[PDB]
């Protein structure tokens, strides 16, 4: 996050860290065996830690789970980033709590004007490279869909909703791909993209995790 602030130790206990030997993704627990992230941030061999504040110390409310199942959605276009979502099953339940908790799933999508957090452990300068150690938090409304557009022609499909500041400053970044957008106690959003971070005109670009609510139910309800 680029021009956020410091969340506070699992102010977020739906933030999960995909790791790999190292935070590579966000992602977003979304019950007590699964989690939400980016097709994007799809690779084998991933270990969901929950309950996470510095990604670099057990701090002592970490569960460190090992994924048994990934899913990249059917349609996912890597290319265009179109459908950049995917769901990963835990090798066992998470001890839910309250440091480790799943967000609610949209029951409608969400409006531009709509205040939302964006949190990760990714990039916290816009120019020049910083990684926090400790989850950081930024707070950006959702943009309109012609203002999307517009900032990226030719790319926003119906699967993009753009969030943040057109002045820049203030956006995701490297390393909060995968994570959540949530807007009024729902997942609205997983962290997709941008061009580069904070730059003005150019705000981030996030899944619309609405679109795809009944794909990830009947997902779990089979796997
Ligand atoms: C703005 C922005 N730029 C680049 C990346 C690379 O994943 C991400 C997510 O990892 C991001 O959010
Ligand atoms: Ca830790
Ligand atoms: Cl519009
Ligand atoms: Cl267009």
């Amino acid at each position: 996050i680029v021009g956020g602030y410091t969340c506070g130790a699992n102010t977020v206990p739906y933030q999960v860290s995909l790791n790999s030997g190292y935070h590579f993704c966000g992602g977003s627990l979304i019950n007590s065996q699964w989690v939400v992230s980016a097709a994007h941030c799809y690779k084998s061999g991933i270990q969901v830690r929950l309950g996470e504040d510095n990604i670099n110390v057990v701090e002592g409310n970490e569960q460190f789970i090992s994924a048994s199942k990934s899913i990249v959605h059917p349609s996912y276009n890597s290319n265009t980033l179109n459908n950049d979502i995917m769901l990963i099953k835990l090798k066992s339940a998470a001890s839910l709590n309250s440091r480790v908790a799943s967000i609610s799933l949209p029951t409608s999508c969400a409006s531009a004007g709509t205040q939302c957090l964006i949190s990760g452990w990714g990039n916290t300068k816009s120019s020049g490279t910083s990684y926090p150690d400790v989850l950081k938090c930024l707070k950006a409304p959702i943009l309109s869909d012609s203002s999307c557009k517009s900032a990226y022609p030719g790319q926003i499909t119906s699967n993009m909703f753009c969030a943040g500041y057109l002045e820049g400053g203030k956006d995701s970044c490297q390393g909060d791909s995968g994570g959540p957008v949530v807007c009024s106690g729902k997942l609205q959003g997983i962290v997709s993209w941008g061009s580069g971070c904070a730059q003005k005109n150019k705000p981030g670009v996030y899944t619309k995790v609405c679109n795809y609510v009944s794909w990830i139910k009947q997902t779990i309800a089979s796997n």
